[PDB]
């Protein structure tokens, strides 16, 4: 399928040029990611062999940092769905503050999109910060993006924040979908955190969606 | 002037939400900033002004990052020359080790593609990574790309590498440039460092160039 040989050679590219060699990164991108679903399909596999890359050593966090600039740079080239005309509803996609899952937000946002949701990215600084926009905004989903290749979240503070969140009386009948680690939960010890469902990657993100709003 | 209210409004989308109003600030990008160099003279003009407010303690680093991260996606969207298969010359554009002059470098490379220049650009690990790449690609121009949204540390950083390099005994033939604030120092302390001329601003690196061929 070229499916493994893709992920090979664009994981090697990422690996050591990945600002200098852009444009063969994006043709490899286009080329075997014509949705964004696709693009999150490699990202993710992509992302699985620079962790154990750097786990070895056999990179350094520089070079983690500027393939992740470069995926970045290469998903607006390719993938930039404007909001749908008439939508089946409003979503949130929103990082975990610290933090900053800027291609996975914007992954999330395009898959969304694409099957008729009107969404919006946003970086936040914090929880109270967070809260006020989505009454603002009056959005009944919040999808919490996953960091998966740098800045990860580890698992206590996703739970904190998705916590902290529910524990404000100014979120009525809000749908929060988690994803990353979290989503490897029990389902049971998940509804517990207060989270309504998970996704275990973002390319499961749509069908979860639909399950909850 | 209009490039006045255009820089205000884009400092105020980069300040606030440039990741979540991404659309706004290419469609800002492409009404006002319809080349590579026009591009790089928005962006340095707001990079001033986010300095300041950085320094005024009236945004924060994590800010700056999701601005710069924001711009990188832009100009991809917008400007992505191909590398002219006959061209005037050979550029090698380089980051400096230890930073990452991601937009700069990518300014640098546009601006020069959109001359006529055949132009690389590399993020280097060290001084020897780039010795053996200015040896295996005969490389007559060396490019070095500032980072306008890093502190002050990068002139000595940059005074080094530079110094180092030039003290190479391999690299024959070399035209060596750099940018940002170096670029204001008088000729000989230039000439000092191993570098051959500067460029004040980024959008007068096509000009500085010609100049040493």
């Amino acid at each position: 399928s070229g499916r493994a040989k893709a992920v090979a050679r664009l994981s090697d590219l990422l690996s050591t040029d990945p600002l200098g060699r852009l444009t063969e990164v994006e043709e490899l991108l286009r080329a075997h990611a014509p949705t964004a679903a696709d693009f999150a399909r490699l990202f993710e596999a992509c992302a699985e062999r620079l962790t154990r890359a750097l786990a070895e050593d056999r990179i350094s966090r520089m070079q983690v940092t500027l393939a992740y600039s470069a995926l970045q740079m290469a998903l607006r080239r390719i993938h930039h769905l404007p909001d749908p005309q008439k939508s089946v509803g409003a979503v949130l996609v929103a990082g975990v503050p610290g933090h900053k899952p800027i291609l996975e937000a914007a992954l999330a946002a395009e898959m969304l999109r694409a099957v008729g949701w009107s969404t919006s990215v946003v970086h936040p600084e914090s929880v109270a910060a967070l809260a006020a926009r989505l009454k603002t905004s009056r959005t009944s989903t919040l999808v919490v993006a996953p960091s998966l290749l740098e800045g990860t979240e580890q698992e206590a503070d996703t739970l904190r924040f998705v916590s902290a969140l529910r524990a404000r009386t100014d979120l009525p009948g809000l749908s929060i979908l988690v994803g990353g680690r979290l989503a490897q939960l029990p389902p049971s010890k998940l509804k517990d955190s207060g989270a309504d469902a998970g996704f275990a990657h973002l390319a499961l993100l749509p069908a979860a969606l639909a399950r909850v709003a």
